[PDB]
């Protein structure tokens, strides 16, 4: 194990949250607050997830753009500035899938993904891929992409003394087709020993036909959740009924649009249902006009579970911490806060009883 | 120009093909009267548009994919196989728009282009292209775009003897409304591609446009996934265009079918694109049968060609072999295609003295 025996991170204690001054600090002294909270994140896309060295390293090894500087080569493929649409953040992502060329970059991309999320100070990282995303543009196979991913995450967590411990979550293909729809579900069910949960993202729409394949998939062991309330640009709120009372997910990714709806907010609690609120992505893509009218303190204030994430840390050179800052900033959330909604994480977490015993000895 | 008097094609005259007698000929044969069919082409994407040696020729100055054979690097790029999605589609278009790197690509493709329209019979081409999808990948400038691909048509009309008459069409972004009204001189026609979805919001930018006399067309009735038909109700109501690109759901509702036909609008229906794409279920099955058959106006097009490595005589072919199509209803076609052309009248005078 490489991190020498003292400097493991001092995770906050509900004993040290208290003394705990952040008003006092500077920006560098808030951000080793945020890294000391130990992190239960449920929302982030493996597949789009690295550091901004990571992402060059692989762009010149590749020999993308040689007449580029590594600023102009960040610019190019990535979305870090507001101002933007969804539409050019899918072009953009669809643009980075040309690195997926071979099985050392999947194995790399999992590897530095996992190190960097134990930097941050994130204990339990639930990662989500796409399968065919990621096989899409050099045709890769997806049994090998799969491996690719377990092999550098193991290796990873080798390396840091299961300091962090990781889980995998499948995002379904986006087929049309009622065949395919019928068979969206079996590559995580194959895999159902290597995946604790099932997601459904891409263009928010009419998911009432998934009915089945989310009943399908839940029937063999794995936990269910769903992007839903997250496009602004929707005409009614119908895909959040469609998520929680067709799909019967235990978890919603976003969920922002809950906020919208005094019925809504009410079912959600009583499903016990939490969101996954990704408040960079949603600045982003423009699903929130800003931070400041976030719709995550009128969820938080009105009782419902939701818990703060990163959705796609190398598209928007953003990872775990930064939501954090953003929060606090913007919205005045609190060490107290931020305490409750990881609590809320750690519960509403797909990992096995047994993964969860013994980080509640640890943390919680 | 470069090619003698003799090797001009000897293009077929209208009321003079009932001696032809196709289901006696080979493929090959086929393909020469179909290249003999003076074509009125409406409904293709210049910037998706080439052979597949072109884009070889540019894959490897940009080396692209150094250790692909060729046929890899089309099968990487490219949309020619059935039983794919319209998402891989999307994906694709993506990734081939990573070549616009430069202006010396763009002049070169739209040069090439011309020349294939020309060696296909094709002799009156209206051009679309979208200034928003070029630019995109590498930022290049609009007005820079839009001067590379004007130059590399004249490029190719200058060698090619006045035989092809060429125009261009602006597929839209309002900034690309205002794009197609500061360069009106350039462009007889303004158009609306990608999502269809709700243009019922163009409504404005389409009326503009059409205030500085550039013509009015727009994709709509071409996605099989929508729930509903509004987009074409839109497209004819709403935006009053005067041709619809596909339009091909009209089949699926009498009241759409009376309406383009009282109307007077013409689909511009492209073949292979509507297979590919799996916007009809097989040729054997594709709605140009029944719209043809039900008195409405319709048009063949090719749309991508490079996308498709299929080009204009490609999809006369799979209507012949699959759709029982005449040389008599492509002669039809074709003048219908002439008559709705968006070209100037002085343009037209010159080819109705040829063809029509
Ligand atoms: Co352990
Ligand atoms: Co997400
Ligand atoms: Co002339
Ligand atoms: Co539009
Ligand atoms: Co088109």
């Amino acid at each position: 194990g490489l991190v020498p025996r003292g400097s493991e991170i001092k995770f906050l204690k509900k004993e040290d949250v208290q003394n705990i001054d952040l008003n006092g600090m500077s920006k560098k002294e808030r951000y080793e607050i945020w890294r000391r909270i130990p992190k239960v994140e449920l929302h982030c896309h493996l597949d789009l997830t690295f550091s901004a060295e990571f992402f060059l390293k692989w762009a010149r090894k590749y020999n993308l753009q040689p007449n580029m500087s590594d600023d102009e080569i960040l610019d190019h493929y990535l979305f870090t500035k507001e101002g933007k649409s969804l539409a050019e953040f899918i072009r953009k992502a669809i643009s980075v899938s040309d690195l997926y060329r071979d099985y050392d970059f999947i194995e790399d991309l999992a590897k530095w993904a996992v190190i960097e999320k134990y930097k941050e100070g994130v204990v339990l990282m639930e990662f989500r891929y796409s399968p065919t995303f990621v096989s899409s543009s050099y045709g890769l196979d997806v049994e090998l992409i799969h491996k690719a991913f377990i092999k550098g995450i193991k290796n990873a967590t080798e390396l840091l003394n299961n300091k962090i411990h990781v889980a995998l979550i499948c995002i379904s293909d986006t087929g049309h087709a009622a065949a395919s729809i019928k068979h969206s579900g079996d590559f995580a069910i194959k895999h159902k020993h290597d995946f604790v949960g099932f997601d459904h993202g891409g263009r928010e729409i009419d998911l009432k036909d998934h009915k089945d394949v989310y009943h399908s998939v839940r029937d063999h062991g794995l936990h269910l959740t769903v992007h839903a309330g997250e496009d602004a640009t929707l005409p009614n709120l119908n895909t959040l009924y469609t998520a929680i009372n067709i799909l019967n997910v235990e978890r919603i990714g976003h969920g922002i649009r809950v906020s919208e709806s005094d019925e809504l907010i009410e079912l959600v609690k009583k499903k016990d249902i939490l969101l996954e609120v990704c408040p960079i992505s949603n600045l982003l893509l423009n699903n929130v006009k800003s931070m400041d009218t976030h719709p995550i303190r009128k969820l938080y204030d009105a009782g419902v579970k939701v818990s703060v994430n990163s959705d796609d840390p190398g598209m928007f050179l953003s990872n775990i911490n930064d939501n954090y800052e953003k929060l606090y900033i913007h919205l005045n959330f609190t060490l107290e806060e931020f305490m409750i909604m990881n609590n809320w994480a750690f519960e509403k977490s797909f990992v096995s009883d047994d993964v969860k015993s013994e980080l509640k000895a640890l943390y919680f």
